[PDB]
């Protein structure tokens, strides 16, 4: 895949080549730090919702590891030669990512459907038909980004397919949230339509960051990739931890549950 991507067609300025290293392992720091502090906190969430912490914890280190990966993929497949980092090898691809968010995704939507308080049957049966879709937007995509050098159109028509999906799984979240927002405890029903809109937009970036080899296809492209898959991981994955794990806690604390109570009260 590595031959398939417009990384491969460039060779990087020192600078440019740096700061990609860079926010990619600036990335592992922020994930693994934030790891930290989502399994402290787990103690103080009642366990109707502990799983939604926990889930927090298996998306920092999955999108930690794949993050670290990347990294080590990139210094290996690039050397400085005679002014300037060159290809040597094939070794570095995007496609990890990808495949990672066949997990990663279902993770993300199970913590919120756990604190939208949903159980049981329903539970299960939107789960299922979100991760299905989610699976459908993320093969679908998978296979685009194989053409991002060679088939710009391809790309193109395996982006809108996979855009469909991502639409129809957006509806079915935000029906949900909006549905079930009442049943929120301790003014958490504010807090989770900025759920909703955090997603909206942090998700966005992603297809965006697809279209990059569409807009621009030159070794500035491919910073701006990265830069827009780091300001999206972090909106997605990082500060969309906090918040589920605070509406957690709220709810935590409203229901009864004395860890969390006295929690909040100490801060
Ligand atoms: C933690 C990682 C997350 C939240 C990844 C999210 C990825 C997407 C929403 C990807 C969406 C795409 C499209 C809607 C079209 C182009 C292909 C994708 C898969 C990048
Ligand atoms: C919401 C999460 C925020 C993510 C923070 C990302 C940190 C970096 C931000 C801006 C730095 C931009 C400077 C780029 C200089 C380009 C160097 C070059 O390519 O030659
Ligand atoms: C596709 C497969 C989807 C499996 C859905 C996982 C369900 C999560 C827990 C909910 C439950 O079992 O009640
Ligand atoms: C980049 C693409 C952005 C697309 C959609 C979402 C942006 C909106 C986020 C603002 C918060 C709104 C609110 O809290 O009511
Ligand atoms: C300017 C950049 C803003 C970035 C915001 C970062 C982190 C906030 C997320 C923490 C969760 C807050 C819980 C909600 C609440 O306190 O009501
Ligand atoms: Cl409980
Ligand atoms: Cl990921």
């Amino acid at each position: 895949n590595s031959m398939k991507n417009i990384e491969s067609l460039f060779d990087y300025s020192a600078g440019q080549f740096e700061f990609i290293d860079h926010l990619l392992t600036m990335g592992v720091g922020v994930h693994f730090a934030a790891l930290i502090f989502f399994l402290v906190v787990s103690q103080f969430v009642a366990p109707k919702y502990r799983i939604a912490t926990a889930l927090s914890c298996i998306v920092m280190v999955s999108a930690g590891l794949i993050l670290n990966s990347q990294a080590v993929m990139w210094t290996d497949a690039y050397a400085y030669v005679d002014g300037s980092y060159q290809l040597q090898d094939l070794t570095f691809s995007n496609g990890y990512r990808y495949v990672n968010w066949m997990a990663n995704i279902p993770c993300l939507l199970l913590q919120l459907l756990i604190v939208l308080n949903l159980k049981g049957k329903e539970l299960f049966s939107t789960a299922t038909w979100l991760i299905l879709a989610a699976w459908g937007m993320i093969i679908t995509g998978y296979v685009g980004q194989l053409y991002e050098v060679d088939d710009i159109a391809q790309l193109m028509i395996w982006g809108a397919v996979s855009t469909a999906f991502f639409v129809v799984m957006n509806w079915i979240v935000g029906t949900k949230i909006f549905k079930n927002r009442a049943t929120m405890l301790g003014g958490t029903d504010s807090t989770i339509t900025k759920v909703f809109w955090l997603m909206m937009f942090a998700w966005t970036l992603y297809p965006i960051a697809y279209l990059v080899p569409a807009f621009m296809n030159n070794a500035d492209g491919v910073v701006l990739r990265q830069l827009l898959f780091t300001i999206a991981d972090i909106s997605s994955k990082v500060i969309y931890g906090l918040m589920i794990t605070y509406i957690a806690i709220q709810q935590s604390a409203a229901a009864g549950y004395v860890p969390a109570q006295q929690a909040l009260g100490r801060i």
